[PDB]
């Protein structure tokens, strides 16, 4: 049953994803976090207000507001409001958050090397496709 | 946490499944006995065997036989050896499996209606090869 084999995978996926996150030491970084720092990482020359985290990652400013904060508290970033607009707030990486970057970049290198082996990227556009269809659909 | 998005999914999905099995009164059906059902019903002019279910279904024959032998303890089908050759047994639809057809015909066409909208076969095709790939890597 398609049912039951996708509960099946969804466990053993996250399984999966705490086992590696732990040996590559990125077990605090891995998801929003982590999508926030490689942003961040990889785009040097731009700067990234927490409404740029809003929209990379659609979510809300609460939401938002708070993961930011949680990733301060972690020392990953330095959080510097804007002098103009007292409202607009900017995300920096610290020398932490550059290390975890790095080190977040082979940790996903890997899973991309080893989760989608066999899967071409038209068989994964479509399966994003058919899952946002069936979510709709509910 | 995308993951625990995906588990409320799938599990909505099989909320909606068992809703509409219910409803049309075909819930031993949803999954391979529903297929095999509707094979013999589609094509009343064909015999299937055991054999025959094996290359339908893709299993095994020692699946397969543990698999009619479950449909016609719901009796679905009647299992009935070759009288010409003792090594084939075929398979012939039941009255009551003949009904089973026609309510798990409109059952798919409730899930195409409903939780199925929008996605086409191949498109199913390859998220469930997606999903046996992805398990198969995490081994």
């Amino acid at each position: 049953n398609p049912l039951q084999k996708a509960r099946i995978l969804v466990n053993q996926l996250e399984k999966y994803l705490d086992r590696y996150a732990k040996e590559y030491d990125v077990e605090h970084l891995a998801g929003p976090q982590g999508h926030l720092v490689m942003h961040l990482y990889k785009h040097p020359d731009k700067d990234m207000s927490i409404k740029d985290a809003e929209e990379i990652l659609h979510i809300s400013k609460s939401v938002a507001s708070n993961l930011v904060k949680r990733m301060e508290k972690n020392g990953f970033i330095a959080i510097v409001p804007s002098k103009t607009d007292k409202r607009v707030k900017y995300l920096y990486l610290t020398h932490l958050g550059k290390q975890k970057a790095t080190q977040f970049e082979i940790f996903l290198e890997k899973l991309h090397s080893t989760m989608l082996a066999g899967i071409t990227k038209e068989e994964i556009r479509t399966t994003k496709k058919v899952i946002r269809t069936l979510a709709k659909n509910m």
